[PDB]
């Protein structure tokens, strides 16, 4: 409970006490994140987009509606979208008509999506043209999906990659992606071993794999990879099968479909738990930590020190480095209280500007990781930070192009 | 078919069937409008919005909220099918049980959000605590909203909700109005096509709207409202003390300003604005918005050797986050003129050609979209030239 409490306290998480139970956190029935949490999730999403889309020339972005055509025939559980008017129009405005009306709702009402797969399949022919039918290629999208709880509606941010490839290399690609995705979660982890995988198969015998994170109450699947075959793709283009073929060298084939879907929200919670260390400190990876640095003032002329801090902030923000402007506060807290709070907020570095600074331009820099302080000239702070971050980011990008198996 | 829309569909900035390329379809938001190049363009626009509105403003924090709100008016309601199947199972009809059902739905079912405002209001108290009750501050979010047509359209909204003392509300509204209009204009080829006007709602609250002059007429792409505190109070009935912020020595329920832009319509706006029958059409999207920054192709020579060079160059650029079109991957051959025409339609900033010559002295042919002039450059300098050029266009802000 210490982790969730700290997170709610420091605004990584949001919600009432009833909304902070493990069940409520996993249901997705309420917006789980506070500002610092939204920032962390945004950074995670960015890292996903860089590794899966930006750095892979065969992967394109796709966007699809949150709502899908109504059917009800299959008897699925997706929520239906019903116009309040139509309901009012039949009410205040027979018994056999009411039943007919209800029958209509079920059969014709649109529904909220449960996965991002269909959005990709629907845009497959378009991307086929974009790449001149050359296989393999993928469609990526990060978006919210809905799922029924217990009658509550849960919302989950899904990160999806749908990979179209000839059947003959489908097995190898599934293995390539499983390895690539596992290493992606681990490069940001304090305890990489807490991120694991397990192979599986579906009711139809199709192979796939799942990635898990070991939460205190057990392992939860944060990502799944499935080798779906061509069934769903074929069903998406009835009567046009002859024209949805891609090129596998000199051969034309209906591609096999690999679906890779990660849960960004659960993944964000995963890093929060993974970063918690005992002084309570959250050691989120430098690329994920919402706030990179904090600027505060020590003893000395208020207005002048604040001015120096303001210049430093502008310079950092201009470099895209997030900054917590602690010097703006009433600052009636001790140094120990300040550092303990920053440690809980996962602030990478805290800087202290004082009278001395006005004299020899030196500032005190405290590292969240080691908690060791040290002097440095205010003119070198930007360079140190920019470099420290690039180095962390470069280490994490070590194997982004490694050819697995 | 209209030239701009036709080019956009052909080059995958847009998606959809021909019927969905009419002005009404594109405005309704009743189909996913964008293709891969459009989705990239829109993402670049969203990034620039986040930079200006959130990254570069210490008083603005990110906020995330659900797509559905509690049970409004015309917003569609979310209904579990199981619950409907439960009643349809009953062998006994009874107009009493049925009517009571369609009644309970109309009163307990959640509904799809029409704006991001309420999500911001709901997260207000938490952020107030984060900033030690210091006013002013804002909560920002980019997300999709639903709007019943006349089918319910989906639109990506970029929202900033500003909490400030009423005494400074009008000053802040005017600041945001000017700031937002300039933001739209800085990326435009014809900034004068982005205009503004004052407005007021039914309650008499003052506001402003930004418009883009589409060929068929002006369309609102952003609205700014000085909402006062009505909605905030309605969000936190009872504990008024928990929502008061600090205005110096005073504790006050803040006035709320709503600044919302339509990122989808804005994407369509820049596409029309980029269109130039210059030389044959070309899309002159701002360098910060153009989805594809560079294209790589091979000239006459040893296929495998030339492609190998292109691969190394592509990996170098991608690692630097520069988007690259791997034309050299194509098996079908096309003339150079055909290539450049296509790249201009795709808004590609620079076009690079690796040839036999490149294999000897390492020099490549670099053609710019904007000037349409070709020039030789050593493959070892390309990466630096591009990273710099882009960083330079982005710095102009
Ligand atoms: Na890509
Ligand atoms: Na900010």
């Amino acid at each position: 409970e210490a982790l969730v409490d700290l997170c709610r306290r420091r605004h990584f998480l949001s919600g009432t006490p009833q909304q902070l139970s493990t069940a409520a956190l996993l249901s997705g029935c309420h917006a789980r994140f506070g500002p610092l949490g939204v920032e962390l999730r945004k950074n995670l999403a960015s890292q996903w987009w860089s590794s899966m889309v930006v750095f892979r020339e065969q992967v394109f972005a796709v966007d699809s509606l949150h709502q899908e055509p109504g059917s009800s025939q299959p008897r699925d559980s997706a929520f239906r979208l019903v116009s309040p008017e139509s309901i009012r129009e039949i009410l205040q405005d027979s018994k056999e008509q009411l039943v007919a009306f209800l029958e209509n709702l079920l059969k014709t009402s649109g529904k909220l999506r449960a996965t991002l797969l269909h959005g990709a399949l629907e845009h497959y022919v378009n991307c086929l043209d974009l790449v001149n039918r050359k296989l393999p290629f993928g469609l990526a999208q990060i978006g919210v999906c809905f799922h029924p709880v217990s009658t509550r509606v849960g919302e989950k941010t899904e990160a999806s990659l749908v990979w179209f490839t000839p059947t003959r290399t489908s097995s190898q690609w599934l293995d390539f992606w499983l390895r690539h995705r596992l290493l992606w979660w681990r490069k940001f982890a304090m305890s990489p071993s807490n991120f694991s995988s397990a192979d599986c198969q579906d009711e139809l015998g199709r192979k796939g794999s799942k990635l898990y994170y070991s939460f205190p109450w057990g392992k939860e699947p944060i990502e799944t990879l499935w080798n779906l075959g061509d069934q769903e793709l074929l069903h998406t283009y009835p009567g046009n099968v002859s024209t949805i073929q891609g090129r596998d060298g000199r051969k034309n084939v209906v591609p096999c479909v690999l679906s890779v879907s990660g849960d960004v929200d659960l993944g964000t919670l995963a890093y929060l738990y993974d970063s918690f260390q005992l002084r309570k400190v959250l050691k989120l990876h430098p690329c994920l930590a919402p706030i990179k640095v904090a600027l505060d003032v020590g003893k000395g002329p208020t207005v002048e020190l604040r001015q120096v801090c303001q210049g430093l902030l502008n310079e950092l923000l201009e470099n895209g480095i997030s900054v917590w402007p602690g010097y703006s506060e009433t600052v009636h807290s001790s140094l120990e209280q300040l550092h303990s709070k920053y440690d809980e907020m996962s602030v990478l570095f805290s800087v202290l500007v004082t009278e001395t600074t006005l004299e020899n331009g030196l500032i005190q820099l405290r590292s969240r990781d080691t908690t060791m302080k040290e002097m440095m000239h205010i003119s070198k702070l930007r360079d140190f930070l920019v470099k420290y971050l690039a180095s962390a980011s470069n280490v994490a990008a070590a194997l982004d192009h490694h050819h697995h198996h």
